[PDB]
């Protein structure tokens, strides 16, 4: 018979007794050993004393320690996340002039878009401990845990292509700002009245629907639920950075504007670019250009310090 150590956090361990009659999965459950899923194998003596990472059939304790480490997750999360880690350890990172980019493999071009964007976002951190720990590992130079994690939270699938902007939302939905940020929208209807809509922190740094600063600070017009001519305009905006993102939009980018970076969608393919002339990163292969015809999807602007007296 066999006794091994079972953990879900690499901190808390319990001993489980195993025979070598049936498989790990049948006796115990989904178990990973040194990255490998060995649920459907026979317990060997050489696997004795060593530590396993359990993925299902958790105790009430382990379940609680899971929800504190990863937040509230579905019963298939841990297996999916562990599986993804094994799937993506083969992936490689290119480093061109102290800039890290994700080499192309298994249609992971969108993950190159997400991560190269996130590496520019200043003063962000994640509330979920495991994600924040992975994030600090990623900036440290080891990105396997992080890449795997956001694929897990994003319900992605290995190999399958995916919407980069959808993912950059899910990830940012779990982050927060380590500083001050303010965004005030001012609506008004003559029968209904003036109304100020306020956003603080991260939500004040990211908008979906418009691709540039200009179309953002513009006066919208529509119909109030009151039943008349309603208006809308951004009157206050203070950020360390601004992330605007919309559907793929064809245009010519010239280099001197004030973007800092942006993503492009070709076709099912993503590219990330910066402005230090235009530098582009097509998943490892770096290029320099002075102008580009492309379908921009997300744009990154520097810190906003803007006020409008609204006339
Ligand atoms: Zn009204």
């Amino acid at each position: 018979t066999i006794e091994v150590l079972v953990t879900v956090d690499g901190v808390n361990f319990r001993t489980v007794v195993l025979n070598n009659k049936n498989t790990y999965r049948s006796q115990l459950g989904c178990v990973f050993f040194n990255g490998a899923d060995i649920s459907d194998t026979i317990p060997d003596e050489k696997q004795n004393g060593h530590s396993l990472y359990l993925a299902d059939n958790l105790t009430a304790d382990e379940t609680k320690a899971l929800k504190e480490l990863y937040g509230p997750v579905d019963p298939t999360f841990l297996h999916r996340f562990y599986s993804l880690k094994a799937a993506v350890h083969g992936w490689k990172m290119v480093v061109c002039d102290k800039v890290r980019s994700l080499k192309l493999s298994d249609n992971n071009c969108y993950l190159n878009a997400v991560i190269m964007t996130l590496d520019l976002l200043k003063d962000i951190k994640f509330v979920i401990p495991a994600l924040q720990h992975a994030f600090m590992k990623h900036k440290g130079g080891d990105s396997t845990d992080f890449i795997a994690l956001i694929m897990a939270y994003g319900n992605c699938t290995f190999g399958a292509p995916d919407d980069a902007s959808r993912l950059l939302h899910t990830v940012l939905a779990k982050a927060e700002l380590c500083c001050s940020a303010r965004m005030v929208w001012r609506e008004w209807c003559n029968v209904c009245g003036i109304k100020d809509v306020v956003l603080q922190g991260l939500k004040a740094c990211c908008y979906v629907g418009v691709q540039t600063v200009e179309d953002l600070r513009a006066r919208m017009t529509y119909v109030c639920q009151c039943g008349g001519e309603r208006h809308r305009q951004l009157v206050e905006h203070t950020t360390p950075w601004l992330l605007l993102s919309g559907t793929p939009n064809e245009k010519l980018v010239t280099t001197a504007p004030d973007f800092v970076a942006f993503n492009v969608f070709q076709g099912g393919h993503y590219v990330h670019a910066r402005l230090k002339l235009i530098l582009k990163f097509d998943s490892g292969t770096v290029s320099k250009t002075s102008d580009w015809k492309c379908k921009v999807t997300d744009v990154l602007f520097p810190g906003q310090k803007y006020s409008s007296d609204c006339n």
